[PDB]
């Protein structure tokens, strides 16, 4: 889509040079902002193929707070595969954050739980958050939060929502990152009985790896399509209350898939 | 500033008529982003005249970690005074968490120091980060965090940050948090041995209260004028040794400071 190649385009024009942990060089930019308008149509991107499966088992297997992986494997989603133990442990990471978040005191602060109640009792609040950036929980995690902190707002019946991502691979994680976030608007919009507003993303160190330059070039040289529609064909008792076969996305017509590896 | 009065004129065309904390209608406007060069002039207003001792004195003061306000006092700075108890006491707001970000096991984590450790050891990582948006501490706080979290960034030898502000009051508020923040950008450069790059603010909820617009036209009318110059007058051993006379503004020509009342 239209913001998402300018980024691109952005990171390559003004993007200085500098690696990553001890590994693959980048070109990087640090505060970037993009804004998508949700009743504009679902923001998959076109100029690539991409898949929406796992996305949508990993925004429920957060939801559920149990950050094993064991939900994952039983549906085949491997994404988190290379940070889990032999257990199928990742630590406290975005899920045990959102659902459980540790108190000094001993108690376990459900945030989604609470942003409910806040959209549906004071819906004017300017602290509707939820941040997975528990300081004090950072060295038992598998990795620490990218999609760190996010905030909701409410005006003219519409639910908004802004993401801060401290770190972001352009290419590989920013389609499935702004994706995951637009179905957590809209599942949160059905709840509250809420048209949906805009999703906000806003971005630290930006970044396209060196060995991903081609694909990048390949990419924008493809017209963004019209985006596709989602469609939700239930509305659950909650919003811990969603299912996998709940989602559908509609007249969504991309270019073909584009493979970019990585290294190790 | 152009970068300010353009945000003021945008929360004027585009904000919604929205109603806070039971009390003054505002006008607002989700997610916005404005990028200071700090290489271009230190970030204080000129449309208006702004005091920096203030924002000075409560910088230092959070970066003690102490967040009684005695030592407010004893420099006769009241800008806490209004949210402080009896025996001066705000709860575990900003300087506790940046300094002593209390964890589940009973330890009391230093942000700051942590923070100045990474720019020295890995000025490259991706997570030079410090949160006071504390989830397990937010009903003990006076108030919950505004300026809830940032983060720093290194490239081509300068220093850089980006701060997340859930709500802003754009015309009593912004152009200090704006003016601290830059401070306190300056004081990390200076004590790492790097330029200043941009102070990069990112804004959720951004209103102009209904009870400033005659102000805010008034500011809009006045033409910004060429920005000052921080000078830093010692290069103390730490970023904790710092002292009010260390700082000094060059060039400062604002026009005149305009008064904007709040309801109680
Ligand atoms: O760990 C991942 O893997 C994939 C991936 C795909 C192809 C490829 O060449 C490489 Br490298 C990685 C991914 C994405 C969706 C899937 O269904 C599966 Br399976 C795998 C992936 C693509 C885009 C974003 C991803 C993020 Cl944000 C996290 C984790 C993965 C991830
Ligand atoms: O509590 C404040 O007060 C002042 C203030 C000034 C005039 C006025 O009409 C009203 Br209302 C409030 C402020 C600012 C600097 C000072 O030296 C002193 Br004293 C007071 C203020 C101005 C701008 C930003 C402020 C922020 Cl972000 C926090 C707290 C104050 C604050
Ligand atoms: O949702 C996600 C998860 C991971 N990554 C990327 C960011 C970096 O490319 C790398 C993680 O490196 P660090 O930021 O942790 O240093 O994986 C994303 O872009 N988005
Ligand atoms: O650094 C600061 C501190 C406070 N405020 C403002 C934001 C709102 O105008 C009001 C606080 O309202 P809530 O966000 O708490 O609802 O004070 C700022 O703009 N900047
Ligand atoms: O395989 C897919 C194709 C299009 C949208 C989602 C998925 Br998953």
């Amino acid at each position: 889509m239209k913001q998402y190649l300018e980024l691109m385009q952005k990171v390559l024009d003004e993007g200085t040079q500098k690696n990553d942990r001890t590994g693959t060089g980048t070109l990087s930019i640090f505060g970037h902002q993009m804004r998508f308008n949700l009743q504009d149509g679902f923001p998959l991107v076109t100029t690539k193929r991409c898949h929406l499966r796992s996305i949508i088992h990993e925004l429920l297997w957060f939801l559920q707070g149990d950050t094993n992986i064991a939900y994952l494997h039983e549906n085949n989603v491997t994404i988190w595969d290379e940070w889990a133990d032999e257990n199928g442990d990742l630590g406290p990471v975005y899920g045990k954050q959102w659902r459980a978040w540790p108190t000094p005191d001993g108690r376990h602060i459900d945030q989604i739980t609470t942003v409910l109640n806040q959209l549906k009792n004071d819906p004017d609040s300017r602290r509707i958050i939820v941040s997975a950036w528990n300081v004090g929980e950072l060295d038992k995690m598998a990795l620490a939060p990218c999609h760190a902190f996010f905030q909701f707002y409410v005006a003219d019946g519409k639910l908004s929502c802004q993401l801060y991502q401290r770190s972001c691979d352009v290419f590989l994680g920013l389609p499935f990152n702004i994706a995951s976030y637009a179905l957590l608007v809209h599942m949160m919009a059905q709840q509250c009985d809420l048209e949906v507003g805009d999703f906000v993303w806003t971005g630290g160190d930006t970044h396209l790896y060196s060995n991903h330059m081609d694909q990048t070039h390949l990419q924008l040289s493809r017209e963004p399509r019209p985006l596709p529609k989602l469609i939700i064909k239930r509305k659950p008792e909650s919003i811990f209350d969603y299912r996998f076969e709940d989602f559908e996305i509609e007249g969504y017509d991309p270019h073909p898939g584009i493979k970019a590896p990585v290294a190790i």
